[PDB]
């Protein structure tokens, strides 16, 4: 497999996105601690900046959401 | 799903820049067949990247994936 990044969704105040990891590096995640900008794109994530890991998700542990605010405003 | 449309990282080279978006297969059907699309026509499926994005390729085996590439600067 490999990495998928989906498009952007953004609200009043975050341009949002989530990545989609293959199950092989999703057992790799975290499932204590949100991810810090240098753990992330040791992972394979290759994003621009100001994305941030914003939230854990216990279920679907594949499914990496991730934030940043509207374009640099 | 809040979303279905997935685009993987742009593996490139020294001549080309690839890419290329997935989208489900609920759609493949409004997917030219018979020719490339222009940026108009893959706008349409929904596909949003950087304007310079060019379909270059149909990926027969499984055509519900969208192959684009473009160039990469420096000569010339």
């Amino acid at each position: 497999k490999q990495i998928y990044y989906s498009d952007k969704y953004d609200d009043e105040e975050f341009e949002y996105r989530h990545v989609m990891l293959p199950k092989d590096i999703a057992k790799l995640v975290p499932k204590t601690h949100l991810m810090s900008e240098s753990e992330w794109r040791n992972l394979g994530v290759q994003q621009s900046q100001g994305w941030v890991h914003y939230m854990i998700h216990e279920p679907e542990p594949h499914i990496l959401l991730f934030r940043r605010p509207l374009p640099k405003k």
